[PDB]
């Protein structure tokens, strides 16, 4: 399996990459789900969420993100999504393990990043976390 931190990661960068793994037949495990970015200005990306409430929870938000990104209404998609698992945090069972990043979806690879965490979104919402 493949486990990926989300600390930092564009959100909709991440998806499309992880989207990608799943079809390919990898496991991925994404950690630290509530530290995913999402880029924007603060009002408009809470608004936006605001209106699909839908989940509110941290990991529930980035593991819809991924569905959406695949051939969900298909067997091929479904069972893709199936070897997906999301976390908020680094549960102890992955705390020893290696770690892997997303280089192309590092925030800091913008020139002038605004943005918010997912966990930011969660809380505004009302999600647990």
């Amino acid at each position: 399996m493949r486990i990926i931190n989300a600390d930092g990661l564009i959100l909709g960068r991440l998806a499309s990459r992880v989207a990608k793994m799943l079809l390919e037949g990898e496991e991925v495990v994404i950690v630290n789900a509530e530290k995913a970015v999402i880029t924007g200005n603060r009002e408009v990306i809470f608004s936006k969420y605001k209106q699909r409430t839908y989940p509110k929870r941290s990991d529930e938000i980035v593991r819809r993100t991924i569905r959406g990104m695949l051939p969900w209404k298909t067997d091929r998609g479904r069972k893709a999504f199936r070897r997906l698992k999301v976390y908020v945090g680094i549960p102890k069972e992955f705390q020893d393990k290696q770690l892997e990043t997303i280089v192309e979806a590092h925030v800091s690879r913008l020139s002038r990043p605004k943005y918010v965490t997912v966990g930011e979104v969660a809380k505004f919402l009302g999600g647990k976390f």
